[PDB]
């Protein structure tokens, strides 16, 4: 007899990959802290100018941050060396939970090696333990929340995305007492939309669903403190309140948005300058997931150092509005120039910039040109990233990226447009317009954009953040 | 399920009742003083012996002076994913030494071991629907985890049982795709795997091999590239960082190059966070562009991927670490074996004490670490069957004879003072995981005498600072 050809297989699968224009090539880029947004390529003496980094507040390179890294080194070393059960149980892993949980007003948090890790931990455990349940998940969702909905292996319905009425519809189809859970994220990265997070709270309520929501692409961009979208719906109020809890939402009601939500998951790769995810909910929650995920109970713990750079990124963000004022003001820099060009961004009310191409090859060509010709880094997203045909350049301004950058970034996105003949907004319209290219405004308005510093609560500056017992269990 | 908080507070519940609900334990590891940790305050030490750092590397100078130099240079994080942002000079290098060091054509790093195994299990399944995987019984977690993602039909053969695993190959086609799953060095016991004879029979039945070695990378063979290594120690030492011509038998193809997946931890003997698998450049190009897993996440920390290369590099060329670690494992199970405190048989670096009780387990932990400054953790429920429970001891090249003195007294007394069972007292009940056992023949340690008395410069020079070139896989083949 004759095995099995399993290199014939692993072949005609990658060839697909290759046929489609979706296999991948990743490019050699050296983020240079002291250079922020420059990195060099292989060689030192060649650099780029960063322009699709998700290091969205720059805090990756901040002194708090590096400082925080060096001090923790010198006296813990770099590995963990241990899960939280045996040794890998620290000081940087408690002070990290609770700021999280202080950031977002919950009762607790808990740190996984990664938000993918966190979102498939999470959505696994909710429907090993509840096998009625059934999930309700925007159809845009994350591959993590795919993956962990699969994991789950309960009944599941995709809704269009954003799309409420139909979602009504859905959770109107089952009796109240049915176990349900609602996951979906508050910015949807690919083209920059944003949830109505109230609205389903509200079908959470009515229905009797927990709510799940992910905010890996809101966290330190969106509220007064950076908690995210979800503290924006309650902008005022929570910035009165500062660190504290609000007596009232905005609207005058009893609880915050934020506060209704169940599980907020995020991560510390983005904004927080680091490594690592998080879930914010209850504390029974919390004590839940620590007690029954194995993606949490049987892998090492992070670095102390690694979790002590998160830590002084999440505290510095805090208090520090304008690094989100800063980073909105550059994407609505590039935004107006891009738009007077025809250069045809996906209209969304956040900081992402994406550009539509709409084919995998020309997509490639347009980065490749981008970097060797004009030493700006914006990588060419296709297949799995975002649906074939709807492959884009996606930038990502942050506070480094000030107008002499943008200018240049401007020109060289126009002259490349120009040197491969690719569609302009009004070559989208004449095909009938794709991703939109009814325009929602900003999350950010004018008024929130005037903010400083002085404008926040005393009491998110250098906050003592007192250590949670969830984290290390509850005793009884 | 209406009533969420009902249920969560019913499970967690169950959790206290039988025990297993988890406390963990504050402890704040020395890089100025290893193996000493502190608790919750700082004059508040004690002496860990139940860490995974296992070559004590996670503290040693060279791993430590690549953090402070990348990160100085690239910050913190990554900034991104291997496609957006987040590919650079360390992930190249870490994954090229990496491929060096298990001989194999790629190594593709993701976020943790639990994760690559998750993310290769979890493909092979879904992208072979007929595939029949065959799983050792005592594998860790996240290979339990990531067969069951796979989605595919599985066997469970008792615990490093090659006639049952024949007879479970023999009973389909050779045509039918196999996996077997297993691990080098099993944790809890200290038990090792026959990879030769696994390999023996996926050659015979037509099976593809993947091979935990966490708990051997480091360890095992001249350069650590584990047991796989060791099975082919004299062919992998004289030709140091090249692919041997021949196997120790005068065969063609060396244990370590037969397997077709190995995977690794970053976090252990590396000292660092981290996982991998090492295999050929098309399975490391099929993970890297399918994948969800390895894809959809933030690269870890440049600093994280220097510093576990520097370790990497250290240890390869010196295998006065492993005997080292070895000659204090054995200096402690001899003094454990003459005061009759029953270690579990093994032939690795693992000193597992059998207790036989939970909850005498962890007041012997908690006597230790709080009356003696000595930190073990007890092991108990699932990750070992109840009446099993035991002391994890897991020593260093940085436990010296001293340390180890105070340790042996400290189980002593703990011994003596909650009256647990001896060796004797084993003996008399008919003996347990071969402690006291009639008749039982303890397999001869991993590391024989001779190994032992090898130097570092017994090693090929050419494993001493290696110029290891980057791996085009690493970015995507271009044809
Ligand atoms: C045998 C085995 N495989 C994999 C893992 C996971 O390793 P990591 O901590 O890198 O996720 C562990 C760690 O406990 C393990 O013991
Ligand atoms: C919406 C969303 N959720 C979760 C994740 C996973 O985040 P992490 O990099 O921490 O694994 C990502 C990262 O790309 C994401 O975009
Ligand atoms: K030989």
């Amino acid at each position: 007899e004759s095995g099995f050809d399993y290199e014939g297989l692993i072949d005609s699968e990658l060839q697909k990959k290759r046929l489609d224009k979706s296999y991948r090539y990743f490019n050699n880029i050296n983020r240079l802290a002291k250079e922020f947004p420059l990195a060099h390529r292989q060689r030192e003496a060649d650099k780029v100018t960063v322009w699709c980094s998700n290091d969205y507040l720059a805090l990756s390179k901040h002194p708090e941050v590096l400082d925080a890294m060096h001090k923790t080194i010198d006296k813990y070393g770099c590995g963990a060396g241990g899960t939280r059960n045996i040794a890998g149980h620290n000081i940087p892993t408690l002070n990290l939970e609770a700021e999280l949980a202080t950031l977002h007003k919950k009762e607790g948090a808990l740190v996984f090696s990664s938000c993918y890790v966190a979102n498939d931990a999470v959505l696994s455990l909710l429907g090993q333990k509840m096998k009625d349940l059934v999930i309700f998940s925007d159809e845009l969702n994350h591959a993590s929340m795919i993956v962990g909905i699969k994991h789950a292996n309960v009944k599941k319905h995709i809704f269009k995305h954003n799309d409420l009425n139909e979602l009504e519809q859905l959770l109107q189809s089952y009796p109240k007492s049915v176990p349900k859970l609602i996951a979906f994220e508050s910015v949807y990265s690919m083209a920059g939309s944003v949830a109505d997070i109230e609205k389903i709270c509200d079908l959470a309520d009515k229905y009797g669903a927990l709510t799940f929501l992910d905010e890996v692409h809101a966290v330190g961009l969106y509220g007064p403190h950076g908690a995210g979208v979800a503290e924006h719906c309650d902008f005022e109020s929570h910035r009165a309140s500062g660190i504290a809890t609000p007596k009232t939402n905005d609207k005058g009601g009893a609880k915050t948005v934020m506060d209704r939500v169940d599980m907020i998951t995020g991560t510390l790769g983005k904004s927080f300058g680091s490594v690592g995810g998080y879930v914010a909910a209850s504390r029974k929650l919390i004590d839940w997931f620590r007690s029954f995920a194995p993606g949490f109970i049987f892998t090492t713990t992070l670095p102390p150092s690694v979790m002590a750079g998160a830590t002084a990124a999440i505290r510095y963000q805090r208090c520090h509005i304008d690094l989100r004022t800063s980073q909105q003001k550059h994407t609505m820099y590039v935004k107006k120039a891009f738009h007077e060009l025809g250069i045809p961004v996906i209209p969304n009310p956040s900081h992402i910039v994406p550009v539509l191409i709409g084919n995998a090859d020309l997509a490639k060509q347009a980065s490749d040109i981008l970097i060797n010709k004009h030493q700006i880094y914006v990588q060419a997203i296709n297949f799995p990233t975002v649906a074939r045909g709807t492959e884009r350049l996606r930038i990502t301004p942050t506070p480094g990226h000030t107008n002499d950058l943008s200018d240049i970034l401007i020109n060289a996105v126009d002259d490349v447009f120009n040197e491969l003949q690719l569609p302009r907004v009004r070559d989208w319209e004449s095909q009938g317009g794709l991703l939109g290219v009814v325009e929602e405004s900003n999350l950010w308005t004018s008024s929130q954009l005037s903010l400083t510093n002085d404008d926040l609560n005393p009491n998110v500056r250098d906050p003592i953040v007192k250590q949670l017992e969830v984290s290390s269990g509850i005793k009884q």
